[PDB]
């Protein structure tokens, strides 16, 4: 009857989640499977994808607009305000897509389900009350700064992927054990400032609580190293002492504690989670064959039923095809819950595709030059030739710096450069015979190679036809690229390929935790935007300050400049400064907005994006 | 005969060096075993340890002098210039103590092991040119300021201890493996100085070619992270995406594999190293069996000698006590070569020995208090105490801070201090009587707590006896202790305990990694002398010079300013300066000496020693 169908879509739909690691927790039904396969198909799931990148960009557009080409304080223009329709009518409509995914989420899994996980809960007190904060920010009138919906944001993009969901689990079980070695550093910057504040009472770093307490937390992460020992050591040779000592203890060793310990217990928890992503994986193999033993209703599977269903799924093409060879290779065997799971190990390998050479109408010339360009000598003998054109370029540029920059000679670089042009054409003329233009265009550093050949003879006889001999300017972006086109000795070279290779495996999974890295960095943005809009007005400065310096550009006015003041603080150098401006123009009570930024930013996540990148990059050799 | 003794001799020496990992390659005769015993004493090693320190102390006394209270260019008196027979005099018996110990090392080895053993010829050629350095330096006249013999001085430190023998080793086969990336890293550096200089020519920073390398490769450490930013982002906003990717590519990625690689590859072959240290432990026991099985000259040794042999030995008690028990367990059993090792594996089991508590002449009084201070909440209620006498020095610290420094109360902080000695006093006597004073010295926490409770009461009695009420100066001391005594709450809390008690385990390998510090500080200091003596004077500066900031006190003058000038660029903080005033001072190829300093002490050296300890800190919990 119809049970034999619905056998068969019961069977199709486990063996798809068994590729792609989903649970196996379903409401299956008859109807429920034709809206299952379209859910986590590649065409509505890049349209979710593509939703969550245009409401984190919607932060370049609003009131406090970032479309200026400076980010200045002396000379900037004002930035094009839109009217205040646009701006919330792209929110509803990138709402209204989630309002959509919620019930999707919902209905395709039971109830009881729902009430058990956090996450959609989540999902939904979140996707509530930015609705709320969508009507008062137009229901009085388009002029509240504060915009509380625009928090929230992020939260749309941690619960998309099923990565991100994992590692944020993994850090809150670390964090615990962290708290043995934060109350020993505070203890350690506790005792120093008050056995600090009495060796100095007999230079103004050290004339008051607060201010002795900043330095030496400043001194913490060695940004102000020789500054601070100055008017101490210049007075008496042995007060060096007192800061070799605590930046030891302090800065070489308790803040690498704080790395190796958060780092040991983020390793064990995480590969406990990643094994459980494996375990589903096994489930869906298993799943797959309680149903198909049940179209009987000995101990197995008929045969005839695994031509339809590995027919039906959604996969590469030898990888169908080697399954579709080994399901013909049986007769009538009743196939084995063991040996079910002997046929889906044809998953885990890796294969390559090649393109044949092309031959022409003629035997003989054909014959000898594909014996000789194949020889992966001739795109070596490019690349001599690539360091050839880049020496020459150098050699411009350490002559003309001796005088004046009007560029006496520019005669002499033109007439190398265009013999070079002609050079780089002769390669993509005579390897699309070698290969064949399907198998010229199917390597891919070809087609970095190729492409560049093509922009450089375009703009080569760009520049000699305006000027047979702005010409300063043509003949920069000339030289630009070349430099550009030396980056094909990577990939060609013995040493440097596989290096280049393994980090091109490792993108796959950088997207999972390199993510968490825009959920920081909007938080933080969007309250530095909130706490430091305009509290910086330019209208004969001390040598070391914040204004000697033209520090000017590094504002919290609008969501563009906010990612590069918060770049410069991640990167831990000369922080002493924005310390010195953010408490005279805005209080003192502002350290605790950049002291939580140095403990998120350049503490807990920087070491652990890059310890999980260099442990799985040398593991993959 | 007498091959009774000697075969005693001959058991004696091998089970010595079975405990301390020494090879059994000898010239074993009747007296060398006198000499052998004598040389691997801890009364004639302890001399070679001790003026391997005297050498390496000779640098501070020679005639670029250290002897002076400041290091300043601009006031500093003369250093007392010693007259030239006691600098030399010194050295030579220093080295007529090597040259016992060569041929001492020599003799008791073959002919044959010395010719094949690198580091006793390298010992050898180190203490000849040193010697004929020693005339040179005497025969003319003592007034040559290059003294070559003195760079050779740290030879003597690599050929004493066996471990840093090892290391070294051990780097060497990991920097082959090192030229996959730096060759990587150089091309990364020297394209983005040729794109970066035509990017900006349509700043001061890019006017020249040595001027861009030398500023990217500042940027690379990120020393100057917003400095180089700010006259192109102010420009337009769209160049800080120049800035932003190269610090990602080269200061967070490609400098972090530069840690990696070497350390995964020094991972490797340390270990095998170390496996050999303990391939020495199990001949010993088992070169001693040979001889003793020989003695009958079943398959075993008769325990009656066994009885004098660990007699004889150099051991402890316990240690000595459990091995004397168990060769008087058996009776006449011949002790086979397996049931030999069966014996010795009681060497790898720690001990714990304690003192019993003091009894009086009285019963009732006596019983009734040691229930009480021996519950360890005693020494608890003494740590809040510390708290409380902790917190009353920075009530006082945050007021006198409001007014001016001349200290308008004292007369408070004085009749509250003076109760917490009489406190303080009663921890010691009345603990005394608790443990006995044999118990009370026992614990070593104890002997922290118990002699600043007699300077405490030394000194305060000292400013009571002068002023009854130099005396801002002698209350200062007082509550400088006083935090000083804070450090015993580290050991008495639960979670510190553990952190605190792991590290002083890691000082017995800490003595070996450690000790290649001083090697390359002694060997760049005497370099750095005889580059920047006397190269810089000083007799209105840009505001971000050497000039303006005060920066005169790092100079290379002496060897004790050599040693901070050196530390001031182990941590990469503000290196921009120094290339700014040791090339305006002394010449543009002077770059090279810094730069080589950079790469052996702050990304291979530094590196390489915390992930050693971090590893083995986290690997013993
Ligand atoms: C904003 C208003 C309230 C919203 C707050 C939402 C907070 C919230 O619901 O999370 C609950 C879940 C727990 O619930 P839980 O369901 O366990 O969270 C994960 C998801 O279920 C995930 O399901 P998939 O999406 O299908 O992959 C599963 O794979 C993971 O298991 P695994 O580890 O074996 O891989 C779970 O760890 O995760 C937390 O425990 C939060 C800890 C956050 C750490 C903070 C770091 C500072
Ligand atoms: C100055 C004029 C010339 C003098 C130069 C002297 C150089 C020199 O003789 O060393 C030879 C030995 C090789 O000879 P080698 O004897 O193998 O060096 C070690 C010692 O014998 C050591 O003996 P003990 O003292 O009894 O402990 C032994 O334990 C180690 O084995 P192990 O690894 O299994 O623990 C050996 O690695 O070690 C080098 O291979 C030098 C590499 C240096 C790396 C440089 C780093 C940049």
């Amino acid at each position: 009857a119809a049970r034999w169908d619905l056998c068969i879509d019961q069977a199709v739909v486990f063996i798809e989640d068994a590729i792609q690691y989903r649970s196996i927790n379903h409401r299956v039904d008859a109807s429920s499977m034709w809206l299952y396969r379209r859910y986590y198909s590649n065409v509505c799931q890049r349209t979710l994808s593509f939703t969550i990148f245009l409401i984190l960009f919607l932060a370049f557009i609003e009131t406090p607009s970032s479309l200026t080409s400076t980010a200045d304080v002396r000379y900037r223009a004002a930035p094009w305000e839109p009217p205040c329709g646009l701006t919330e009518s792209v929110e509803v409509l990138c709402l209204l897509v989630f309002a959509a995914d919620l019930s999707v989420k919902g209905y395709l899994f039971g109830w009881a389900h729902f009430q058990k996980n956090l996450w959609l809960l989540g999902y939904l007190v979140v996707l509530v009350v930015s609705l709320v904060d969508w009507t008062v920010s137009l229901s009085l009138v388009c002029h509240e700064p504060l915009r509380i919906r625009r928090l929230l944001r992020p939260f749309f993009l941690l619960q998309n992927s099923s990565m991100m969901k994992k590692t944020l689990k993994c850090i809150r079980w670390s964090l615990p054990e962290m708290a043995s070695v934060g109350l020993l550093l505070a203890i350690h910057l506790c005792l120093f400032t008050m056995f600090g504040m009495l060796l100095f009472a007999g230079l103004t770093y050290f004339q008051n609580l607060p201010e002795s307490l900043t330095s030496l937390l400043v001194l913490l992460t060695t940004a102000n190293n020789p500054d601070v020992m100055i008017p101490a050591y210049s007075k008496n040779r042995a007060y060096a002492i007192f800061f070799i000592v605590f930046t030891v203890i302090g800065s070489l060793f308790l803040m690498n504690l704080l790395t190796a310990i958060i780092y040991s217990q983020f390793r064990g928890y995480l590969m406990k989670s990643l094994q459980t992503s494996l375990f589903r994986r096994r489930l869906g193999t298993r799943a797959a064959f309680e149903v198909l033993s049940s179209m009987v209703g000995a101990v197995g599977v008929k045969p005839q039923n695994l031509l339809q269903v590995l027919q039906k799924v959604q996969l590469d093409s030898s990888h169908k095809q080697a399954m579709m060879e080994k399901v013909r290779s049986y007769g009538s065997v009743l196939l084995s819950a063991e040996e079910f799971q002997k046929l889906f190990n044809e998953l885990d390998r890796s294969v390559v595709k090649e393109h044949p050479p092309r031959p022409e109408y003629q035997s003989p010339f054909l014959q000898s030059a594909q014996f000789l360009f194949g020889h992966y000598y001739f795109d070596y003998l490019g690349n001599l030739i690539a360091l050839a054109n880049l020496v020459s370029i150098c050699v411009f540029l350490v002559l003309d710096a001796d005088v004046l920059p009007a560029e006496r000679d520019d005669f002499i670089l033109g007439i190398l450069n265009c013999v070079f042009i002609v050079y780089y054409l002769l390669e993509m003329l005579l390897k699309v015979f070698a290969l064949g233009l399907r198998g010229y265009l199917s390597y891919p550093s070809n087609v970095f190679d190729g492409l560049l050949t093509v922009v450089l003879l375009v703009l080569e006889i760009s520049t000699l036809a305006v000027y047979r001999l702005s010409l300063w300017d043509m003949t920069r972006m000339l030289n630009m690229l070349i430099v550009f086109r030396f980056l094909r000795i990577i990939p060609s070279m013995k040493p440097m390929a596989v290096v280049a290779s393994t980090v091109l495996g490792l993108v796959q999974n950088m997207r999972a935790f390199g993510g968490i890295l825009v959920v920081v960095y909007y938080v933080f943005a969007i309250i530095g935007i909130n706490l430091f809009r305009g509290v910086i007005v330019a209208l004969s400065a001390p040598c070391g300050s914040f204004e000697q310096l033209e520090y000017w550009a590094n504002n919290f006015d609008d969501f563009a400049a906010a990612l590069v003041t918060l770049w410069n603080l991640m990167v831990v150098n000369n922080w002493q400064v924005f310390l010195d401006a953010y408490r005279r123009y805005s209080g003192p009570w502002s350290k605790i907005y950049f002291v939580l930024w140095w403990l998120v930013s350049s503490v807990i996540w920087v070491n652990l994006f890059l310890a999980l990148i260099l442990e799985n990059f040398l593991h993959k050799w």
